[PDB]
DNA sequence: TTTTGCCATGTAATTACCTAA
DNA sequence: ATTAGGTAATTACATGGCAAA
């Protein structure tokens, strides 16, 4: 899949998110999906990052 | 869905009995002495482990 | 017994998500 | 973003077995 570039309401939005809990359920997923206008995959792969620069 | 013969079985098991996972070269040895594609061998010890846990 | 028919089961393979690089 | 290997949960099959006329 092609590289995007979050908007900053989308980061905003995702950063808050990340701040209750750092994992992502499937109804949680797609619900961020047509709400940010992001593919759910794009979303699963944030999550994976945020969380290993967190533990870094 | 390939069915494994005796001795591949055989030497599947004890194989895992030294070791319950496999390393790329290891992997690879089976792969070339057993006429098995490492994917069908990856997947037994796979399930191997996982056949163990319940019990 | 013989034969016919259904189904429990062991197991290879697939899928989704994780970490770590 | 991609990649490999791991775990856990399913699925899809080849079988052997048991039931019963």
């Amino acid at each position: 899949r092609p590289r995007t570039a979050f908007s900053s309401e989308q980061l905003a939005r995702l950063k808050r998110e990340f701040n209750e809990n750092r994992y992502l359920t499937e109804r949680r997923r797609q619900q961020l999906s047509s709400e940010l206008g992001l593919n759910e995959a794009q979303i699963k792969i944030w999550f994976q990052n945020k969380r290993a620069k967190i533990k870094k």
